[PDB]
């Protein structure tokens, strides 16, 4: 639990498609992408995990933009996703994506941004890298991975 328990201000903060009421306990599982959506590489797994979610409606996703470059607050991004954060699995395009990473005048969270630095810290992980966390399980960094991966992971 401790990743879920040490971070609830981050967790609180970022986009997340919840399961489905109509899908079942058996079915039902957490999966967060931390990706660097500055970068394509980063883009690119939160797509597929975007994808992965499309067809398996007992996951909640959720999705940390961690970058390794912070002149630019974490938290512009991370507020245009979650500003679109129901618009999320109507996306069909790759460019979609792009898009709603674009585009989006936010003021900087400074605690979403803190919050970020600490669960990269307690985490061991850096900024910049990518990860995905399945239940509680820290799986990177990712330096390949599609919605297969996502799928075998999920079995």
């Amino acid at each position: 639990n401790k990743i879920y328990i040490e971070n609830h201000d981050l967790m609180s903060k970022v986009p997340v498609i919840e399961a489905s009421k109509e899908s079942t306990r058996d079915d039902w599982a957490a999966l967060t992408v931390v990706a660097d959506l500055d970068d394509i590489e980063g883009q690119e797994l939160v797509y597929y995990a975007l994808r992965f979610r499309k067809s398996n409606d007992g996951v909640r996703l959720d999705i940390v933009h961690n970058p390794k470059d912070t002149s630019r607050s974490p938290s512009v991004l991370a507020q245009r996703l979650k500003s679109r954060e129901d618009k999320l699995l109507d996306f069909t395009r790759f460019l979609d994506l792009e898009t709603a990473l674009e585009t989006g005048e936010f003021e900087p969270d400074v605690a979403y941004d803190a919050s970020l630095a600490n669960f990269l810290a307690s985490s061991n992980m850096k900024a910049g890298d990518n990860f995905v966390i399945l239940n509680g399980r820290v799986l990177g960094p990712i330096t390949d991975f599609k919605k297969e991966d996502f799928e075998v992971f999920l079995q």
